[PDB]
């Protein structure tokens, strides 16, 4: 009975999401550019897009339509440009900036009229390590910027939609599965990096009833990694 | 099947926390001064204590015999003194200080070997919206000290204790419906600007708070440690 | 000697830091759509521009030629459209993130490399409460998104830029009287709630934000970088 | 003119602090076991004292009789007991919570009524990059509790005491060349790991500290109160 669409589903991170909402019950939708096998595999619908080309709010429509209703938006949609500030050009920070962070938003703002409608939502949308920190070795200040972004809109958007039973949260996965590995690693307690699965089990609690009184917060699931 | 002691289990939020690991499944042990009637409708054993007192490693111990083992360690038993820093004596500095946050690292230490030797734990220090803000109009400069002074803590045991397969969190309630908080909530100049600041426009009932306890204390938090989590209706984020 | 370019530089904040910056010694540039009388009265060089519309690599030109030279950036200038996720335009949430986070970043990439030439600089960004916050009262996620985004870019610049002898910080101000915040002055249901989380009580004067920003801008800062510094009455720790 | 009391004030950062208030022209006090030779090449006033076991508000009394008033408290004493949580003592812990922080909790208990008196004052506490991590390498649980919890009481106290025309923040510095950091420089496997994360690429000087503590402890901080300011090269931001 709880409907949920989960965009960047078909692989890594946003698949392991949907399988374990499916797992709970959930009608889900995976919204990808070829997500065919993963709807087939994971039993959801197939929702084939482009969100770096399509506009969200069309894509919460069909979601809706296929689903008969909408009450969780997952943002898991990725892409990146890997270079540092002084060689990105204004065109690829964009590029950046407008799948993680505006597209986020659009998402939201067009699903949540749909969960007040319902008197119950959740928004979930995926940080990462750089959410609090500018990736060490790495040099992604773009995909840091929107990361960190993200924070402030799950703030914004938790206190404005609170009253209509929405709870809006970002879901920071750490170092997982999908000279820099063992410097990083190292700085895992764990000393491991995670397995989908396991950032996908707190993804779903933020989806579900266990977050009725948790809303506006980032949860991180990184083996240790930020508090090392 | 997995076996955890909460201390501050006869009521509040640490009662709540009982009550939901009783209905995942687990053997609850809770302790507080009396224990006996709360423990039994809770379907748990209890552990007569006091913790301002008595060796917190004693009560580990107690607990381990009575479990038969030890996988979980909720450490919420609660008090305060609400009194101004210049107004606050040390005795009262250190009641506070010592049951917030040095039990919490006595009853840790003494209940590590024995998740260790299990090969998996969770420890959940609770917190408070005082972990990240000062009380705002409630004057509780040692209580904010403590609930703060244990996200350190939190972080320290979960980087020491990952590898043995122990995972140490600390939950951050928001402003919570008990008896402990009941001169806050009965006193409009207290609830009223509180509230206004809590997006969901309400307090929070124990057993939504332990809701998220339950999670930090099972295979959900297999990757999750070192971390605070706030549950507090979006009153931080305000 | 250091030559200074201030955005927003001849209203509220940006004009008190080009006051400041000047009152050290450094030769400054302030750039807003009227910046002459400001100028004249400061004792700094004009750069008429409209920061939301002209491009921000041509601002950075025109101060190097002005002032011979490039060492310190103070992304300053302000705009916001305080309306709520529901009924903000794309467009309007585009103006908001463009002038505060896609011009930072653009002013800070045109700078760095005269910075770097001459083995010295300094780069500072304004953030707010709402770096921390959702703004509370105030209906303003485009502002608050982008405030918060800034921490962001300040950690990943200052990672990058670190060993060429440049740094990057986040000044984050608390409620300060401008016209550019006469709208939550002007209306009790936002003045009251906000100013009575003020510890001292009272909004911050423009000037003594400059006190700090000067700092941030100078040799102080030569082991201070990727960090946020929120002068705020005591606001955020209420 | 402003009347200054530093604690730890004989060596690393604590005596450099020092050195940087008296050339603001403060009248400084410093206070430690064996002061006498750092006194008199600094030209402060030596107050001979073991802060881990003489009365905190004895000190204070002494610094009010000796530079007749008192507007600053900087506590910069230092110790440590760098083992692990399985493998420290209580006594252990409680050698490095007292000093670090009920001390600081003591002391400014002690010196706020003086500061109020004068209608200025400015209390500095000094952290690490510890109040915000769990020292990486390091196996320090009690300092990184301590210098986490000075975080809260930064925040408690400053929300108490601003209208008092009293200040308070926790300078937080990162890895300073200290002979109290010499342990972490001495063995490659704390160094490397730790200055690799270290963006400037460096460990900083006591005095690149003291620049900040002095601002923190000036009028530049007027409207600054209740915050950490993180001075680490960038290690936090990594």
């Amino acid at each position: 009975e709880r409907k949920a669409l989960v965009t960047g589903g078909s692989r890594g991170i946003g698949r392991a999401i949907a399988e374990a909402l499916v797992a709970r019950g959930y009608r889900v939708a995976i919204a990808s550019r070829n997500p065919e096998e993963a709807a087939q595999s994971l039993g959801a619908v197939p929702l084939p897009t482009d969100l770096e080309k399509d506009d969200p709010k069309g894509l919460v429509k069909r979601a809706l339509e296929a689903l008969g209703g909408l009450h969780v938006l997952v943002h898991a949609a990725a892409v990146n440009v890997r270079k540092p500030a002084l060689e990105l050009s204004y065109e690829e920070w964009r590029r950046v900036l407008y799948l993680h962070l505006d597209v986020a938003f659009l998402l939201a703002q067009a699903a949540a009229p749909h969960m007040a409608e319902a008197g119950w939502g959740r928004v979930l949308f995926i940080g990462s390590v750089t959410t609090f920190t500018a990736g060490g070795p790495v040099p992604i200040p773009a995909y840091t910027t929107a990361k960190t972004a993200l924070l402030g809109l799950t703030r914004a958007l938790a206190k404005e939609w609170a009253r209509l039973g929405i709870r809006v949260n970002l879901l920071c996965p750490g170092y997982v599965e999908t000279e820099l590995y063992e410097p990083i690693t190292a700085r895992i307690p764990m000393g491991r990096w995670a397995r989908p699965e396991e950032i996908a089990r707190v993804a779903a609690v933020l989806c579900g009833d266990e977050a009725e009184y948790l809303t506006g917060q980032a949860v991180a699931v990184d083996g240790g990694f930020l508090a090392y």
